């Protein structure tokens, strides 16, 4: 792909956090820790599941970012509504404002409704994240596999501003706890 030069800089919104993330200094990384990080609740936090979004609005435009998911077992990535749901159980899909991919059990699946199986010969250690607003596309590429291409959404509605999502998934194993990190440009 050449998407490259529309790279933006995105940073996470603590804000937005479940209680257990750990997001670094510079709002580039974030990991699940042991317990509850000591922050009060507000109406903005995802409270059952290990999720934050992106502080940066998208409402035009080409934008396109990457995230290291080295040595992670689970997670979630994509763009989702800024006023997606955030209490309570939910499925990622775009009749609930999300357009995602995922690992989950050694698998990969975008999160259609239902979800549809991805083709990954090469296990990705960062995935590139493609969004052109006005053509209703996300993409997702292969960044270990030379760009490769992983899913591409189209005829999305996005019907409201994106934010950039992440779920750095649950710890039950005791193999999970590395983060997600957004890679320079
Ligand atoms: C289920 N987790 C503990 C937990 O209750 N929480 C953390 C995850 C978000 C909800 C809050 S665990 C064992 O860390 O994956």
């Amino acid at each position: 792909h050449h998407h490259h030069h529309h790279m933006v800089h995105i940073t996470l919104d603590r804000n937005t956090a479940n209680s257990w993330l750990i997001i670094s200094k510079d709002r580039r990384q974030v990991r699940m820790g042991d317990t509850h990080q000591n922050v009060s609740d507000n109406k903005e936090r995802f409270s059952n599941y290990p999720m934050v979004l992106g502080a940066q609005r998208f409402s035009s435009g080409k934008m396109y970012w990457e995230v290291d998911v080295t040595q992670k077992e689970a997670w979630d990535l994509g763009v989702c509504r800024d006023s997606v749901q955030r209490k309570g159980q939910f499925s990622l899909s775009p009749e609930n404002g999300f357009w995602t991919i995922w690992l989950w059990q050694d698998s990969y699946e975008a999160g259609t409704s239902p979800q549809t199986t991805l083709h990954i010969q090469v296990p990705p250690c960062q995935i590139g994240i493609f969004v052109d607003y006005e053509a209703g596309v996300v993409s997702f590429y292969n960044i270990t596999d030379h760009g490769s291409l992983i899913y591409t959404f189209s005829e999305c509605v996005f019907a409201g501003p994106l934010r950039p999502f992440f779920n750095v998934g649950f710890n039950y194993s005791g193999g999970n706890a590395a983060p997600l990190k957004l890679c320079p440009l």
